[PDB]
């Protein structure tokens, strides 16, 4: 029940994606909580130290749930434009021209699937390309 | 409980931003403190010093949150020109050609991870580009 300000920054997260949250919990916290969102991407709890502990707890805990990180993956075979081209006819990915490596980005659930899925479109193509040369 | 005014400039901040919070705390502080927003970029708080002392805490504070500073990284391999594509294609950079070097700005979290991105963009091509040379 002890009333005092806390600071939260808020990294990944739009801090008025957590209006409803945040706010809901004065509807169960009752009074001398307060929630501040700044677009400047913070939010400010200001209140009882045990309700603002969770707010700490859930935000930095949500805000774990939308961490997007970014990996390059070479590509051995296939010219990365392609598959930039085809992975992105499905459905964020670009291709790096010169190291011919492609650029992924998404949660690290969703960096197994294409990393997964480029190492099947990076294998190797059996000596039989489009072009073959007949002797007559 | 002391009535007093006192000057706090708002640089990185917009100033009517904190028009919430700043106002909001009037709510809980009661009478005798006032806020003021300039847009040349000041907030005036003229109340009791104590209430004051928390706005100019969390501003300053806040003011920190979203601080924006830029650097300058060199590349050694990759040209700049195509770094400023690939990298805005993903979602501030701006590349300088003279000294193929790219120009990056945000806070230092975000500051990290472009550090870290551009240090494999720039990783040395082994002996292979586009171009090969078959003698025949």
């Amino acid at each position: 029940d002890e009333m005092v300000t806390k600071v939260v920054p808020v990294r990944n997260v739009s801090v008025r994606e957590l209006a409803p949250i945040l706010r809901q919990m004065i509807d169960s916290a009752g009074s001398g909580n307060v929630v501040n969102y700044d677009p400047s991407n913070v939010i400010m709890l200001t209140g009882r130290a045990s309700v603002v502990e969770r707010l700490t707890e859930v935000i930095q805990r949500v805000d774990h749930a939308g961490n997007r990180t970014e990996e390059v993956i070479p590509l051995d075979n296939a010219s990365a434009s392609e598959i930039a081209r085809v992975l992105e006819s499905l459905t964020q990915i670009v291709a790096d021209e010169r190291t011919n490596s492609v650029i992924v980005s998404g949660d690290p659930a969703t960096r197994d699937k294409m990393r997964r899925l480029i190492r099947r479109l990076d294998s190797e193509m059996e000596r039989s390309g489009n072009s073959q040369v007949f002797y007559l």
